[PDB]
């Protein structure tokens, strides 16, 4: 005698969506050659001031011993959004520590 049975479980995924972000390149450089380079996924309307803190984050150095120039000027305005600085896909900010 016996009842027994068989069964299983599976997943599956269709579709593709990729929403609206720009990738933005970093450049961290610091007078001890441990300069480096990344880019970071972010919104068009993102921070600056959120934007320093995810440089801060990757370079792994203080945003606050630091300055970061874009466009041969330095981003003094926290409160201004990178597509108002007009910093699009693919362009490249300079951080300075």
């Amino acid at each position: 005698m016996g009842h027994h049975h068989h069964h299983h479980h599976h997943h599956h995924s269709s579709g593709h969506i990729e929403g609206r972000h720009m990738l933005l390149t970093v450049y961290c450089v610091r007078r001890d050659l441990s300069e480096v380079t990344f880019s970071l996924q972010v919104d068009a309307d993102f921070e600056l001031h959120n934007f320093r803190a995810l440089c801060e984050l990757e370079s792994g150095i203080p945003a606050a011993e630091s300055q970061i120039v874009y466009a041969e000027r330095p981003l003094t305005d926290n409160h201004r959004s990178l597509a108002s600085y007009g910093l699009k896909d693919g362009d490249v900010v300079i951080l300075r520590q």
